[PDB]
DNA sequence: TTGACTCTCTTAAGAGAGTCA
DNA sequence: TTGACTCTCTTAAGAGAGTCA
């Protein structure tokens, strides 16, 4: 695609093709003791996958469709955002997944943000339990926790302060 | 080295020469909108660093001690957990750098633990933020915050739900 | 035009070891 | 022996591009 009328119409198909994809039922944490819903619609572990899509990585997808003769690939998660500026505060853009769930393709489970962004969502509290972000979490954060430290901070002498 | 001893030897000149670089003071959040110091005891910018220490990397550094004719090296911040389990749960322990400052060795704003927790608090809320670290963290995370999201999740048509 | 594979690269939090003097 | 450089690798969040029928 190249007009944003074709890019439109890249979009339109891509939801159309993951529409079909097996919706999974996800019960998952929001904080603060609360239990969510969460709608997965999945990529299939193994191919096919669905039209226009292909496997790159053990889970890196890419959708292709060829316009006027020209084959035009995009990865598998970021064609919903095919129509927004591409990187802020000189970072690039990519896609979120909401749900933590690397399988799935919803949209409405992905944002368009920077890596650091990005990543650090696998430790918020969730939309329950303080989450910040000005574009809200659907659900806790993997990584949320206490952690598991083996060994905190130490010194045998006296040479330190901290 | 192999031995207890010969480990502790090694701890104990490590945190000598590392108790001689230079304490820099930092002001930092600490959440809650409150404010903490740190003293970090920063290796310097270039050579000479210290005695045993050399560095592989622009934020990367070595400690080097010879045993018994036989020289050993183990990562300049690794040293302070020699006698700890090297995983945990099955994952690579890791120098978690509390004070968020790479050049910093002081042992007291150092912990043991698997990257991913070491990752995490980079976006924690902080002692006064409503951190939940078990081994609680220093400082707020120098990636706290609301994010700067382009995009938030979206469709065209009605084909999913959240 | 398509599907199903192949390949290496990016970011930051971290690591290992080799070459010389 | 100790110092000062060189190189590539690891892990999860995430990428682009080539081959072949
Ligand atoms: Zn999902
Ligand atoms: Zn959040
Ligand atoms: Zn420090
Ligand atoms: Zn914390």
């Amino acid at each position: 695609a190249l007009t944003n009328a074709q890019i439109l119409a890249v979009i339109d198909s891509w939801e159309e093709t993951v529409g079909q994809f097996p919706v999974i039922t996800h019960h998952v944490p929001l904080g603060g003791g609360l239990q969510g819903t969460l709608h997965c619609y999945e990529i299939p572990l193994a191919a096919p996958y669905g039209v226009g899509f292909a496997k790159n990585g053990p889970t890196r997808w890419q959708y292709k469709r060829t316009i006027n003769q020209v084959v035009h690939r995009w990865g598998s998660h970021t064609v919903p955002f095919l129509l927004e500026p591409d990187n802020i505060n000189g970072k690039t853009c990519t896609a979120s997944h909401l749900c933590h769930n690397t399988r799935c393709h919803n949209p409405l489970h992905l944002c368009w943000e920077s890596l650091d962004d990005n990543k650090g969502r696998n430790w918020c509290p969730g939309p329950n339990g303080g989450c910040v972000h000005a574009v809200v979490c659907l659900r806790q954060g993997p990584l949320y926790g206490p952690g598991a430290t083996v060994a905190g901070p130490q010194q045998r002498g006296s040479h330190f302060v901290v």
